[PDB]
DNA sequence: CGTACGTGCGTTTAAGCGGTGCTAGAGCTGTCTACGACCAATTGAGCGGCCTCGGCACCGGGATTGTGAAAAAAAAAAGCTGCA
């Protein structure tokens, strides 16, 4: 039940964190420097999506590991795919 | 392969120039004497000589440190799958 919202920087972290295959690794430099393929405002892009993860991580569908700009290590989790 | 650099635009900035006006201070002049050259006589600090004995160079033996191979684990990565 409950209220589905919009994302969307939020897509392309998801899509770009999924986009490398690997056990705990995802540091926001390493995702905009793959992602800055663009659309999207450059100048202004880290702070959307460093913005982006908070949430994201919050939610606790994407997880990460022991620290805050230091670690910059997460991926999506949880169990999500098509199911009942 | 990702981007830090170079290129070329238009916009902005202050260097450059020529000039005027003020005075700090560079430098020049003459005076006067404190201070350094020079001298000779005086004597002790430091030279060469020479003698010694203890630090230190060299050795052997025992303790310790670190390297490397070999065996075996932990993991990372690769090649291999069907599905969706
Ligand atoms: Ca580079
Ligand atoms: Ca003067
Ligand atoms: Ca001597």
């Amino acid at each position: 039940k409950k209220s589905t919202d919009h994302p969307k920087y939020s897509d392309m972290i998801v899509a770009a964190i999924q986009a490398e295959k690997n056990r705990a690794g995802s540091s926001r430099q390493s995702i905009q420097k793959y992602i800055k393929s663009h659309y999207k405002v450059g100048e202004n892009a880290d702070s959307q999506i460093k913005l982006s993860i908070k949430r994201l991580v919050t939610t606790g569908v994407l997880k990460q590991t022991k620290g805050v700009g230091a670690s910059g290590s997460f991926r999506l989790a949880k169990s999500d795919e098509p199911k009942k």
